């Protein structure tokens, strides 16, 4: 088992009767869809993926099973009450006892709704999968069933996921993983305390609670502009935006936790699987600087937490003596959410998070893309993060979002002269 | 548009009237030519080289024209006055106006003087073609030509340039970037200040003075037999030779700029176009040294700088701070253009280096091998640099290789013994 | 010649009759072998090893043979006198004049004596190979053996020498140099001072004494146990181990002297040659801290060693303000040799070390795997160590395991127990 494994694997021995860490998603195709051709397309893409045979020992031992995940289909197209029943079936998996020992981590079921209405759910333990992990099933399916459609031989498949860890282990007893603990250790030495996780904090007591805010079009090009401006992509871009907003609407909090997928570089680019780790920037003043040179010099910041990585935050705590029973606090969190649905020939494809870990703090959350239509979504968990406090941020972070476009407006969208301004 | 087209591009905004970065090489065959079958073989070589499509927007968008150049052919044989009339025409090219927006980038025109003379002129902007691409070209054109002379099929043809294209975005997005990036800034700061481009220099009152001097066998023979005894090639052992030359001739200045092809183990030397990357080399000292830990230890100082070398000086220029109107002074600097001219059967070529770049500071450029014949070029621009300076330097540059020799002379003409001896 | 060399060098100088450093190994094979295809094996081994043609002058300037080393095979399966014409020519050679200068650095030797016995001889001066550069030779040779006998084709030779030398001089001249020499120095400062090499000391005239105990499998399951909870590798942890017994068996002894490979992350790798550099381990003070602290700790401080490791012990004596003819007493000295021996199909292998250098002072070395069988071995050079010390430590090694094997049963097994208990 991975270090970043073991988190989960633990929260599952303290609260078993519980499915805490799920990761479950829905897709809605509605089309002239093959039916046939897709339940390949699905029973291929999951053959490609090792780490969905993987079970646990009683011990936390990780062992293979030797046949790929079953995919349960069902034509509904017969029955009235088709989606109804879908539905049921698919609550039942979410409600289902989610054991971890000797059972299957994931479950895959399929409904032939009408002949232009289908449903794919896909659920997985977040101890198999991440995100990322998840969008490259999407994808994956997505270049099968393309393939099959179009009578033409498929691309690769994901490597294996013994190359993962071959290609870990290596980097685990090499001597970037010194590079990278002496990095580290001395980025939080110059800095404030990292906040640790309570004492008292019940997992399972969790009460989320959220907003979304779309975005204006006119900010998405500025995104952009101001992006490409400072030679950084847009998620990177709002990572530093949101930083800088966190100066007045949250100055007390000097950390930013951000995710870093870990796939850069990597065979885990072609592996699904859990590899996201969890990293703290620390977030620059605003105070005798320019807002240019704010996103510059955060863009190299964020970048350097990339660079260093793939040290395990696990690992840090442990460098940083935190004991067995303690854990890092991380939030204020910001997750960017980038990519699209898996498209299916002919079809609109509607996705539906059903389930993604729980809400520890607050979040802020950035799906779609500023090409299209971009959405701000701020959650927080109440029972491990104020609730007033989100109120604020609710009111303030999309006010921050209106203005910033505001002193581009009154200075003639000249990008030069916006990233002029002082980053306050 | 690349980076490295960038500058190129500027300069073309900032001085239309003008064609400051244009490359043009004329090639005159002498022999039983077979005419037809030459401009067949130019036809497919100017289709294979998808950059000589290209073409940009008032906003400096590269799109892509969908012809290949037109090959302009006129037979002359019957007029007498027919190598007057190619020239006039050739001459004409070279003092039309540049306009790089919406407009082909280059030209090309054969001539036929008589049964066996022959004249080809090929002219292209520096934004999309470099030396190496250059000699790509002629290479390529003496291929085709022999294979359609025998009957025989070509060889693989170029790759297209998308390839380079996707081989380059991904570099940029690697961790050799960043490792390259710090690289180049532990360099800088280990080091003398980078001199920058006088803020009064204007590029269109240059004002070029040039001068050759061949080298006598004997030195060749030398630079040969130095160069294999430290295990490097002859254009390094040639580099650390002028490195050392100018730690008396130029003791005042410690940097020596080099140019780095960037085609080596990239998809780069089979496209042809712009890769070249112009790096400022630190001389070593010639204190305290023998001639051969000279040669060597800055043999293994320039592939420190190869390694490295992908990395782009306007990048660098950005990194070390200076700003859009600043660039570096890039002089001295040791250009070395090793091949020879392209061949075809029962013929002689000659060819004829029209126009390249324009001069900035002074300019030391090798061209042949030492194998054959190695013609030393000592070229300035009295607008940016010393006139007296210059004339020193075509004195005492010749002088050192004779010294060379002579030292050489001095230990029974053995290696080892010249090698042993004091670098100075 | 490197610097790790020049003292092998400088022995010979010294004393140029005595062959005082040489490494040489005796494989006795028993089983259906094919002799043939052995032969080709070993044949094919010593070609992928530059460092095996190297000769040296006589001003010590090393250069190279062109032909890879003889394999002398003889069939002694007719003759009645069979292993003793064996031993006879072994011991001839170990017995050798091989005055380094000009002649076959190394020697290799095969006999075939019954269809089902085979002897392989192997010696190598120290000069040109260390241990585990012996071990990666064995290793290629199984790895040949089985790639004949399959009929698969082999893997990838070992890299040529001169990729190791390039890669040593790119680390001389680098900044990663510099630091490794500041932490040296540092290290050395703020430490008691090392003992230098007595100068009434005569290298010949070495009175080797040695006894083996074998560590019992409780005590095997025990190391490994260790090991894994303060997340190092057993061999690191039998050296803490080393260092805190040394508490109170020798208090005055502040250091610990280790051999360090040198392979970790280099192309010496893939290169058998000669890198091991000797360095000197603070010992930790066993007090004020518990056994699992202790180790923790030990592990940390020799991990800091194999990452400055690079930086030579003999430039280390030169910074120290050493003379040439002065060097560090490396003693004590603890050794690991975890590697098994080659294997060949249907065969047992037999190894046996025929010459390992003369060594001063007392070493403790560790034979085998805490997985299968381990030895510890007590040797002491009775010119440079006291027999009485030593017989100390063949009484008091021992019963320093037969403790810990005791204080942990005396707590049930409990592993966190035991690391809780303070140090001795």
């Amino acid at each position: 088992m991975l270090l970043a494994q073991k988190p989960f694997w633990q929260r599952h021995l303290a609260y078993p009767h519980i499915n805490l860490d799920t990761v479950a998603h829905s897709l809605r195709l509605t089309g002239p869809l093959d039916t046939t051709l897709l339940l390949r397309a699905l029973h291929l893409t999951v053959s490609e993926i090792d780490l969905f045979r993987a079970r646990f020992s009683a011990q936390g031992e990780l062992y293979w099973h030797p046949f790929s995940p079953p995919i349960d289909y069902q034509d509904l197209s017969i029955h009235l009450e088709a989606e109804p029943l879908a539905w049921r079936q698919i609550e039942q998996d979410l409600q289902r006892s989610s054991t971890l020992i000797d059972a299957p981590i994931t479950s895959h079921q399929v409904y032939r709704l009408s002949h232009s209405e289908h449903l794919i759910y896909t659920r997985a333990h977040h101890i198999v999968l991440d995100g990322y992990g998840m969008m490259l099933f999407e994808q994956r399916l997505s270049q099968h069933y393309q393939s099959l459609l179009s009578g033409q031989t498929p691309t690769a498949a994901f490597k294996p996921y013994q190359s993962y860890l071959e290609e870990e282990a290596a980097y685990l007893t090499s001597h970037r993983y010194w590079q990278d603990k002496q990095f580290w250790q001395g980025y939080l030495r110059e800095a404030p305390d990292l906040t640790l996780t309570s004492a008292t904090y019940d997992p399972q007591l969790s009460h989320a609670v959220s907003l979304s805010y779309t975005l204006n079009s006119q900010l998405n090009h500025l995104l952009l502009k101001l992006a490409n401006a400072n030679q950084i992509g847009w998620p990177d871009a709002l990572v530093a935006l949101c930083a800088l907003y966190l100066e007045s609407a949250e100055p007390d909090a000097p950390w930013l936790w951000l995710p870093f997928m870990n796939r850069w570089g990597s065979v885990a680019a072609n592996v699904p699987g859990l590899m996201v780790n969890s990293l703290p920037l620390l977030r620059l003043s605003a105070q005798q600087t320019s807002l240019g040179n704010y996103l510059k010099q955060s863009g190299q910041a964020i970048r350097s937490l990339y660079l260093h990585g793939r040290y395990r935050i696990e690992q840090i705590e442990q460098d940083q003596g935190l004991n067995a029973e303690q854990s890092y606090f991380m939030s204020p969190f910001i997750n960017i959410l980038p990519f699209e649905s898996p498209h299916f020939a002919d079809c609109q494809t509607e996705l539906k998070v059903l389930a993604s870990g729980s809400a520890e703090g607050i979040n802020f959350t950035f799906r779609g893309s500023p090409q299209h239509e971009l959405c701000l979504d701020i959650t927080a968990d109440l029972a491990s993060y104020p609730q007033s406090h989100w109120q604020s941020h609710c009111e303030r972070f999309p006010r921050f979002f209106e203005q910033l476009l505001a002193r581009f407006q009154q200075v003639e969208q000249d990008v030069a002269r916006l990233l002029a301004e002082p980053a306050a």
